[PDB]
């Protein structure tokens, strides 16, 4: 069902919050060759997360569900954001910057929390 492709993507974006925690601890500890191996991790991690959510977007779309797709819609909107913020710590780590590093990994994780409520929206909704 759509429901437990939403079960299934709520467990990638899970383990990229995993992955994360993680790496802030690495970045901090200043061992830059595991932040380098846990931002590939979490580069596909985003990746199969879009992909799964743009799925249960269209699914919702084609089952006429328009308030799954209004709340789901609002999903994606904030995913992008939080992708741009993380493409640009990615360059900020190549370019060796640790204020920006350190600033983008604070805005990743505020931009996340604040799309949880919506998260537990969608699942209800689906
Ligand atoms: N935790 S998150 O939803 O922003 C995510 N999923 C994959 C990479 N990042």
């Amino acid at each position: 069902s759509v429901k437990s492709e939403y079960a299934e993507a709520a467990a990638v974006g899970q383990e990229a919050v995993a992955v994360f925690n993680t790496m802030k601890a690495a970045f901090q500890n200043g061992d830059k060759e595991a932040v380098a191996q846990y931002l590939a991790r979490l580069a596909s991690l985003y990746t199969r997360h879009e992909e799964l959510l743009n799925r249960i977007l269209e699914k919702a779309r084609r089952e006429g569900n328009k308030e799954a797709v209004t709340l789901m819609n609002e999903f994606t909107a904030t995913f992008q954001t939080g992708k741009s913020i993380f493409n640009a710590m990615v360059a900020a780590f190549k370019n060796g910057d640790d204020d920006s590093f350190e600033s983008y990994l604070q805005a990743l994780e505020k931009v996340t929390a604040k799309g949880e409520t919506l998260a537990d929206q969608i699942a209800k909704a689906l």
